[PDB]
Formats: structure tokens, sequence, C-alpha cells
């Protein structure tokens, strides 16, 4: 996979995603949302997309990742949308690991206006069908 | 893919997901969680599932998507579970883009009670194994 | 798939993920983040990874899942990183369903420092390219 910039790291075959780094120092105030730049640009393999999903270390710090969909055709810089959920300010240092990028396949289909057939054992059910237990 | 309702939009081949719309005007109070209706019903391809994941625009507004798993067998209406993380009220207009739907394959297996073999280079490690850097 | 522990449940072929249970009673204070133990260990199929993603029932309760990436090579105990976003304390009972585990394939590639070609119809665009509507 062709990449531009230095904000991404190789991973081993047994690891699911690639570590993303912060391109510059970022300061998030309580409840604030910013689009952390990674300084990375890439060309995803045809038929695949990239998923930005959080890491253990930063997640347990009160930070979450929003959005997270890198389109196959995207050619711009990858940004990590992060929200600070703590009641205090947080600071993400330059080149600090902030997220993961996982390469997943996506199916492309045309949407056919039709009629949904109740041909399944669940059909209508949702939102707690088997209970809490 | 057969779909019912008007709350979903075609996407181009290079895009990963389909845009989901709000079926009606929704008002989220600070810290509130509601299941935004999309008025959409669908029949996912056998062996696949649907993933509800946020978009750039709304994410950076202090809104997040919870849950997000549409089962292959689901036949009901798709709802987007959204939480308002800001300290103010937010309003999602009718037919406003609120999320993305991405079609991913899922593996089905039987769970075999057995013994995990420490046959890997990580094995036990987790939660910040290489540090912050 | 070989598994150890009792904190996971079989699923039917039409369902995308497996239900994860809390290994012990957990008490989350407002805004708190804890790594809920599941008491589960597993050996993911080669080339695949596990995704921890929330469920309907608990999501609409003000609880969210952070991180969520189980590496193919992981051999330790699976933990669910949960944040309490409400203004009150929440309690997750023992063996209560708290999340879902979905088995997804991941592509492994080497990162080739190169030059991104503006060979797509989007290329640079991102963060609200078609508007809100
Ligand atoms: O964001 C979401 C999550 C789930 N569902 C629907 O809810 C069903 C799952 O509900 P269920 O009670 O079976 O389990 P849970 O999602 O609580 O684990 C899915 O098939 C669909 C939905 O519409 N939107
Ligand atoms: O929600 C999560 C996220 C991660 N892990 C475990 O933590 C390991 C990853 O930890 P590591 O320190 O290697 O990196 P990080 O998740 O901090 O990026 C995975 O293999 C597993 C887990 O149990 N639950
Ligand atoms: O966390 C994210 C989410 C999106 N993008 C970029 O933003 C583009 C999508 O933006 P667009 O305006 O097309 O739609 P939206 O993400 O608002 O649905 C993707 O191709 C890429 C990004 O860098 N990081
Ligand atoms: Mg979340």
């Amino acid at each position: 996979m062709i990449i531009e910039g230095d904000g991404i790291l190789d991973k081993r075959s047994e690891d699911a995603g690639y570590d993303l780094l912060a391109a510059k120092e970022i300061h998030l105030l309580p409840g604030e949302v910013k689009v952390i730049p990674t300084g990375v640009k890439l060309m995803l393999p045809k038929g695949y997309w990239g998923l930005i999903i959080g890491k253990s270390s930063i997640g347990s710090k009160g930070l979450d990742v929003l959005g997270g969909v890198i389109d196959e055709g995207y050619r711009g810089e990858i940004g990590v949308i992060m929200i600070n959920v703590s009641r205090k300010s947080i600071t993400l240092m330059e080149r600090q690991k902030i997220a993961q990028l996982i390469i997943l396949p996506c199916k492309h289909e045309v949407l056919e206006q039709g009629k949904v057939v109740m041909d399944s054992e669940r059909g209508d059910n949702g939102y707690g069908s088997t209970g809490v237990f």
C-alpha cells in the first residue's frame, strides 16, 4: 500500500491495524472535539476501506474516536476525530499513538426499492430481544 | 440489495458506506440518548452484516453513534442510536444525513471450550505493550 | 474457534456477533472509564481479528465502548473498555450482556513510502463534501 507522510506505522501479520500518530501537539478542552491531523495520505486497495478505531491506552483516558470511515477513493490527509470526555483538558503529544487503521473490505451494491420479506427467525425484533440475560 | 423506505442513499463504488437519513425531526437534550429512526428496512446479503458508524460532519458536532450492529436476519426498521455529548441541545432535521451503513462479512463459528495455547509473539500482552511511543 | 472462560455466547448464523458478558459486578461512576473483564480468552482464525462493538440495550443507557480491537495474536483476557456518559452511577451485573464480538478479516500489507496520485473522483475532498443534504 502506497502511503505519504510519517504518521502511520507498520504492524505485524498477527495484528489487525496500523498505529496512527498525531502530526502535531494537540490540546483538547473538556467536552471538545477536534480533527487530529496525522499527516498521512494513502491509496487503499481497490474494494477496501479504512476504519479508524481507538486504542486501549488512549481510550481508557477519556478520549473517544468519532466517525472513522476512510473511503477507498480518499486522497487527502487522514484526520482522527477525537472528543475529550473528561472534565479536564488533555494534551496529545506530537507523534503520540492516537488511533488504529484497519483495512476492511466493503460490498458495493445498488439499492433496489422492493418489499422486505419476513423470511427470518427474528424478522421484526430488536433492542433487547433476549433480555439482559 | 432490497431496501424499503427512503432513508438511505446509493453510494459510488469507491465509497465505503451508504448515507443514512433521519426519518423525522429529532431533538436531543444535553447528554441524552435517542434511537433516531431512519424509516429503512433491508435484506442484507447472506453472510454479511451492516455496521452503523458515524460521519465526519455530525461527529465533529458532539454527536456519537452507539451500538451499530445490524444483523443479517434483521427485518425491522434501522435505528441510529445517537448520544448528544455537548452541554447544549441539538436538533437533527428530517432527511439530514446522520450516519453511514457499511456492508461487512462476518464469520460464523461454533465455540469450542478448549485450551488457549501461548503460540504467539504477544500472547498475554495488552493495554499499552509498546508504550505511548 | 477455541475459547476459554464462560463470558461469551454462541450466536445463530444470521447474527453478526457474539454476546460478551461481564465477569463480575462492575460499578461505573459518572464519566468514569473501566476495563470490564469478560473472563474470556480465545484463538481467532488466522487472518481475522475481533471487533468489540456495543449492543442496543446498554448503548441507550448512556454507556459506550472504547477501543475494541482484538488482535489475531492476542492470547490474554478480553476486556471491554466502557465509559459511563450519564451524570449518575451505573452498575453492570455479573454475566450481564455488555458488548458484541464480531469476527472480521483484516488485510496485511507493507507500507511503501511513495507518491499519492490524484487518480480519483473525490481525491482531496472530505469533511462534508456533499453538504448536510
Ligand atoms: Mg462511541
